[PDB]
């Protein structure tokens, strides 16, 4: 029915771990064939192995142009089509604001706000010129709807992937072509195992005081997990969301609220 | 499957017509067995008799603390059990701020603030005595997001509504119980009919150029369906929605993003 | 200078005590004649007498349409004009969601959200019948940006006061008149020594404790005072703020950001 | 009064004309002394013989960390001290999203996020050497709330400001310095002047259409001045804005209502 992706053809970029690989499981069971484009080809191609309905792995450094046109022309031959991209990669360091480089602001800049607007922009194009009613998913953050202190770069970074989704979403609307974003909360990744880390030696406490004190701020009682967003992406993905576009839908067990 | 509500049990109130009658008819079809409570007992009876897995029709006034608890009781009963509340009932008129009597801002908060207040609030009492992992979708509207001129009364009983869903939405959570609201845009039922021949004298338009400017105003390019709400009501009643609570989720076609 | 209220007859409701008495006070300072409307008239006789500008003191039972109009004109007809309203009698309760009365309900959406109606209503009907550049200031609260556990109901009542503002404003913006409202913190009154209380009781902690809560919460890292509400209203109603009508203006010391 | 600026030192980045000096000029008004920082220092010089404290006129490019470091110590050397800083300057360019350059990307980012940031962090280290209660005040836009079309690279960077500015607030409020941006709507500069004309010719209208269209989404009815922003930005600097922090306030005539 309503929710089936039942012979589409998806993109994920950053799909080799975490949120990405529970976004092309989730994408592969509810009908759909996944081409996963990240910088870890291998770890991609043991998801990909997993999949009922088979799927590609492909090299790509979302931060470059050439490689982004490159990596999705690739993947487009080989699925035979093209209907989704969900623009997953992403990136972060922790500092305080007055300690802050230029070369890390950059870092999370470049994968996080132009490698949202690469993915993107390219896919509408391919969408256009193939007639197709495109549908694109990216992942944004908690802090794309609120600054958060260490990470006030990153923070900039995610407003950003945020407002481009709701410009995008107003020009692409006339095409019948749908853009949003998911903002999730605490997931349990190697992201969110680095910055426990991170926090626990700027602020003094221990890791797992730090994640202890994420859960204490979540009113749902319990750390996110990469699947709780994926299920999220499938219905923006699917034609059950068919009226809803530039959205930034909140996915934080109740830590925020719009 | 994490879409479906297979064997879930739920009550529709303003199930009877237009949005909720569209609400009671994809829950239906996503595996509950429905329970419709209204003021138009007849009419509710006729959408249930359409309905695959059976379904109950009961009598409500949801301004009157009385009914509200009567009617849940007798629904609860005929269905053998309880997980699931939409609470729909609704009204509006359009008035000049200036004009708006205190009989129409009773009206508007009676049923739109107040017939949520008591269906959550009996609800809620039902799912802690019973332990039950409760959900509950409020149709709050998108003049719960944006003022509407015209509709002063009616934003801020949608307003409220959304309020309610929010801080609700904190006390429950610990609980296991999840609360949020869908906020649609313009919705061609019995409400829009009537709504757009009185806006359009109000404006000292033409009823069909009143229509048309809906229309423009919608980036997806269309008037709204009942059905286009009710897809997003089914995820956001299903375990796919299981990391999300208090959220005022837009379905507009691009009209408002949050 | 911009910020100069010179020679401008003012109403304040629930002017007596608390934000409101500052309110009063510093609108006078910045050159208004000032008239309270209050449920506690001699507390409101006492305020107006220490005014530099003159003013006058009357009873108002805001919940009332007749005690509203009957007010407001007493006072227009005092003052000889009337150029700005400052709506801010409120009331609160605090009782878990699943225990919420039906006398509470309305005894917090009859002052609260009813209470900002008649009197911005009745004040418009007075500046369109004079052509006044009429400006109105509503106080809302935090509680109607994110919803407040225990306080689901004053949660839902203060949306309101804040829907209503935004669609006001839409009407009357044409009309030379502007609306908007102040949505302050944890302002040290009467209502935050009761609040702290019936919260200790109901969380298991002590008074003090709450208070500390309130302030670890708040970035800038002390309990609010009623004066820092009152500045930002005075601003509001200055010439300086000629462009902003609609807003929901916080004042919090950071605890929320829009 | 609670209004003035007198003894006070700021800095106003991209002040030589347009918003940047209308701020400059109101905050000498309100009794700071000024120096304005600008890509045009001879322009800036023509300001500041207009203002009555005196001030000073430096080169920046804001795209630069050793531009921004050394104008910044040489204003301050200037100045005698260091109080308040206004971040103003910005650039766009408009373009379908589909044909965005890489080039015109850099641009927007460079000039819009990362020149508020510089200016930003730069200005911390310096209050926080001194043990100086500062205030920031950035410039950001209607665009950092809605995703505008045509501005799709635009609206992502100043997104970017606004999540800045919230983070960046958390960190320096238990410091004792304030930070806070304006959202300005559709204001009459030379940036004004450049839109209408691309927009006219990218939608094949007149720019005196397009011009008009602003003015129609407008409930205050006209187009936006400089100075209607400017004395904005002297109370978000002032004391009466000493318990806000991480605001985006709205002075866009009751387009955008948060
Ligand atoms: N974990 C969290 O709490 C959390 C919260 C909110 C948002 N997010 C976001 O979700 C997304 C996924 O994060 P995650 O936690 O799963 O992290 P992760 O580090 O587990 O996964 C990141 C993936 O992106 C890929 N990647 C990184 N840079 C790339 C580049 N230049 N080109 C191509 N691929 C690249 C990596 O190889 C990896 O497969 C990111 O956009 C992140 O900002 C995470
Ligand atoms: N249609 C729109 O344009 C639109 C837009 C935004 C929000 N909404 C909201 O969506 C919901 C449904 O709107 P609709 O257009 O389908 O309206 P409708 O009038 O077609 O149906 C409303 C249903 O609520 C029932 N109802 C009314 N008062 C009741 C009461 N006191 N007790 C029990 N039942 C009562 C009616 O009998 C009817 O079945 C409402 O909450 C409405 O405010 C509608
Ligand atoms: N104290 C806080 O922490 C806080 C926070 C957010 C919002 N508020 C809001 O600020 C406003 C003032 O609160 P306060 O703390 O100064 O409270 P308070 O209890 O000290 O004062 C309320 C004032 O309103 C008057 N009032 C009450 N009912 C009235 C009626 N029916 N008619 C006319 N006057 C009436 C009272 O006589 C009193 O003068 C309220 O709207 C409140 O909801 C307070
Ligand atoms: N005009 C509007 O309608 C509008 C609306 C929203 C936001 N804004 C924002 O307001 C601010 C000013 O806009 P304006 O309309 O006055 O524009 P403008 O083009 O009139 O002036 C911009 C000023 O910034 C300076 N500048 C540009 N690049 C610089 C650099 N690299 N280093 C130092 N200085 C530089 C220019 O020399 C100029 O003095 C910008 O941040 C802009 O994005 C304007």
């Amino acid at each position: 029915g309503i929710f089936d992706l039942s012979g589409r053809k998806a993109i994920v970029t950053g799909g080799s771990k975490g949120i990405g690989a529970a976004i092309a499981r989730a994408l592969d069971k509810a009908g759909a064939t996944v081409a996963i484009a990240d910088l870890d080809v291998m770890a991609a191609q043991a998801v990909v192995a997993g999949l009922e309905n088979g799927g590609f792995a492909v090299e790509v450094d979302v931060t470059k142009r050439a490689s982004v046109d490159a990596a999705m022309q690739k993947a487009i031959d080989a699925l035979g089509g093209f209907d989704l991209l969900c623009a997953n990669a992403g990136v972060s360091t922790m500092r305080p604001a007055v300690d802050i480089t230029d070369e890390e602001w950059d870092f999370n800049f470049d994968v996080n706000a132009r490698g949202v607007f690469l993915a993107n922009q390219i896919a509408c194009r391919h969408f256009l010129a193939s007639n197709t009613k495109g549908v694109i998913v990216n992942t944004a953050s908690l802090a794309a709807k609120v600054g958060a202190p260490l990470l006030a770069h990153y923070s900039a970074s995610k407003f950003a992937v945020f407002g481009w989704t709701q410009a995008l979403a107003r020009e692409m609307a006339p095409k019948n072509i749908r853009v949003n974003c998911v903002c999730p909360g605490f997931v349990k990744t190697a992201m969110q195992e680095r910055e426990i880390i991170w926090e626990a030696e700027l602020r003094g406490m221990t890791p797992e005081a730090v994640r202890a004190e994420y859960v204490s701020l979540t009113p749902l009682g319990r750390i996110e997990e990469p699947e709780d967003v994926a299920d999220v992406v499938v219905f923006l993905a699917s034609d059950a969301a068919r009226f809803m576009t530039g959205q930034g839908i909140n996915v934080t067990g109740g830590v925020r609220m719009d």
